[PDB]
C-alpha cells in the first residue's frame, strides 16, 4: 500500500469530459475512452465526478483527497484484461447510479447504503486475472486449493473482499474513516455482502431471496435493504444488455475476448473446454447474446422491476430492443 501522490490525483482533476453527462443511461464510456490519450486518468475522473455530483461522501466525512485516494489506490489493482479490467468497475458505478437516481432505486435504501454501493461497484472485480472460478478450481491452482480447503467456493468474490479491506484500512483512502460503531460495521458488512453476491453461482438463490422478501409486506426491513443493495450490484454487473446496441455489442466483443483466452489456457493445461470459452467453434455474438437475453438478463431485469423496481422499466425496454436488433443481424445474414 504505497500512498497515492500529488502527481497522480492531478493528472485525474485536470480532466473535464467535455460533452459527456455522467448521470444520463446513454452515457458511452467507449467514447470517453478514446476521448484523449489517458484513457485511464478519464475512468477515474468519471468516477470521481459521480461519486462527488451524488453529495454524499461529504455528508459521510469523506474529503475529495480521500476518496480520489481511494479510486487510485483500486484503479492499481486491476489488471490489463479485455472485460474485467478498471473500465468494467467503473461502468458498474455510473450504471448504479443511473439505477439509484433515474430509476429512484435510491428511495429504497438509506444515503449510506446508495455511498456504499456507489464505492463497492469500485472494488468488486480487484486484482482480476480474466479467469472464473471454475478455471481455479479444475486446475487445482493454489488459490483453488485455498477456496477448497476453506469451505467458500467463491475463489475470486474473497479475493476481491480480501484487497478491498487491504486499501480501506489506510486512513488516507479510507472512504469509510468518517463512520463508528453500527455505521462503520453496517458499510463493511454490507460492502461484502454485495461483492460475494455478484458469483453467479448463486445468481438463482440471490434472485428468488430478493424476489421472496419484495412480496412479504412482514420481511425484516435490514434484511430487505441488504437483498436490494446485493441485487443493484448484480444488476450493474450483467447490465451491458441494458445499453445502446453498439455499448452492449463492444461489451459483449470484449468478454467473449476474454473467455477465449481462459479457454486457450485451459487447452494449454490439458483441462476441460467448454463450447463458449472455444475460438475454434466461431459461435455467432448474435446467438450468444440472445441465449444471455433469453435465459439471464430479460428474466432478471422483468422480475425486478415488476417486483419492486417498476422506476428501472427503461432497462427491460432496451433488452427487447436489443434482441430485435440481434434477430435483425440473423433475419439478414
Ligand atoms: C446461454 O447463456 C449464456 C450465458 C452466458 C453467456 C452467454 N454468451 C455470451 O455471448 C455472453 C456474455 C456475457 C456474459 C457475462 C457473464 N457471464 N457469466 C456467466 C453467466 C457465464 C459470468 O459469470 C460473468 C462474471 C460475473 C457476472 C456476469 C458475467 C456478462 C456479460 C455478457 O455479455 C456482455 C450465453
Ligand atoms: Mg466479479
Ligand atoms: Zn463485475
Amino acid at each position: 500500500v504505497t500512498a497515492i501522490t500529488k502527481v497522480e490525483r492531478e493528472a485525474v482533476l485536470v480532466c473535464e469530459l467535455p460533452s459527456f453527462d455522467v448521470t444520463d443511461v446513454e452515457f458511452d464510456l467507449f467514447r470517453a475512452r478514446e476521448s484523449t490519450d489517458k484513457p485511464l486518468d478519464v475512468a477515474a475522473a468519471i468516477a470521481y465526478r459521480l461519486l462527488l455530483g451524488s453529495g454524499l461522501p461529504q455528508k459521510f466525512g469523506c474529503s475529495d483527497e480521500v476518496l480520489l485516494n481511494f479510486i487510485l489506490q483500486c484503479r492499481k489493482k486491476y489488471r490489463n484484461v479485455p472485460y474485467h479490467n478498471f473500465y468494467h468497475v467503473v461502468d458498474v458505478c455510473q450504471t448504479i447510479h443511473t439505477f439509484l437516481y433515474r430509476g429512484n432505486v435510491y428511495e429504497k435504501l438509506t444515503e449510506l447504503e446508495c455511498f456504499v454501493l456507489l464505492i463497492t461497484a469500485l472494488v468488486h472485480d480487484l486484482d482480476h486475472m480474466g479467469l472464473n472460478n471454475s478455471f481455479y478450481l479444475k486446475t487445482e491452482s493454489p488459490l483453488g486449493i485455498l477456496s477448497s480447503a476453506s469451505g467458500n467456493t467463491s475463489v475470486l468474490e474473497v479475493h476481491h473482499c480480501n484487497l478491498a479491506v487491504e486499501i480501506l484500512s489506510d486512513p488516507e483512502s479510507d472512504v469509510f474513516d468518517g463512520l463508528e460503531g453500527a455505521e462503520r460495521t453496517l458499510a463493511f458488512r454490507s460492502m461484502i455482502d454485495c461483492v460475494l453476491a455478484t458469483d453467479m453461482a448463486k445468481h438463482g438463490s440471490a434472485l428468488e431471496a430478493f424476489l421472496a422478501s419484495a412480496a412479504d409486506q412482514s420481511s425484516d426491513e435490514a434484511a430487505f435493504h441488504r437483498m436490494t443493495m446485493e441485487i443493484i450490484l448484480k444488476a450493474g454487473d450483467i447490465s451491458n444488455v441494458t445499453k445502446p446496441f453498439d455499448i452492449s455489442r463492444q461489451w459483449a466483443m470484449a468478454v467473449t475476448e476474454e473467455f477465449y483466452r481462459q479457454g486457450d489456457m485451459e487447452k494449454e493445461r490439458g483441462v476441460e473446454v467448454l463450447p463458449m470459452f472455444d475460438r475454434s467453434k466461431n459461435m455467432e455474438l448474435a446467438k450468444g447474446q440472445i441465449g444471455f437475453i433469453d435465459f439471464v438478463a430479460a428474466p432478471f431485469f422483468q422480475k425486478i422491476v415488476d417486483a419492486c423496481l417498476q422506476g428501472m422499466q427503461w432497462t427491460v425496454d432496451r433488452i427487447k430492443s436489443n434482441r430485435a436488433q440481434w434477430e435483425r443481424v440473423l433475419e439478414t445474414r
